[PDB]
């Protein structure tokens, strides 16, 4: 189990981290967003946790850039109450990584290099996909220019 933890609130995880419910307990998380679209909501029976998926594939094609508010306004949800949110999507990461990066330029203030540097001082491995390097890279422009 290694669900790393980016800021006091907000982790992220693979498929195998998100089916500790023990571990998930003990860092006082009560919300859960899924980046993928076949894998189960793990632990959903157990009326424990609030949960979002967001339906993506580890595509090329593979838009993530029209989930990042649906992400970003259920991080903020967990932000004020008092509880911890867990991103998580398969092995290397690639989805939810992404999502995790976009909320640290949008609402700290970082540049996308100085996010990823964050980010893998944590987690060591991230697999790459140039699809989400490019969403990203856009999204860095959008900010600086007021939209
Ligand atoms: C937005 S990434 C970025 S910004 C500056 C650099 C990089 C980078 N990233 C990756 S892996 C990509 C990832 O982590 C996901 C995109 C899947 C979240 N390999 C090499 C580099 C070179 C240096």
């Amino acid at each position: 189990a290694e669900l790393t933890p980016i800021l006091p609130f907000l982790f992220l995880g693979n498929e195998q981290d998100a089916q500790d419910l023990d571990t998930m307990q003990r860092l006082n998380i009560g919300y859960v967003i899924n980046v993928t679209t076949h894998l189960p909501l793990y632990h959903y029976e157990k009326g424990l946790f609030n949960y979002k998926r967001l339906p993506a594939t580890d595509s090329n094609k593979q838009n993530l850039r029209q989930y990042f508010e649906e992400a970003f306004e259920f991080i903020e949800e967990a932000h004020q109450c008092g509880k911890g949110l867990l991103i998580h999507c398969q092995a290397g990461v690639s989805r939810s990584a992404t999502i995790v990066i976009a909320y640290l330029m949008k609402h700290t203030r970082m540049t996308m290099t100085d996010a990823y540097k964050f980010v893998k001082g944590k987690r060591p491995i991230i697999s790459p996909a140039l699809n989400f390097m490019g969403q990203l890279l856009e999204f860095e422009e959008d900010l600086n220019n007021g939209v």
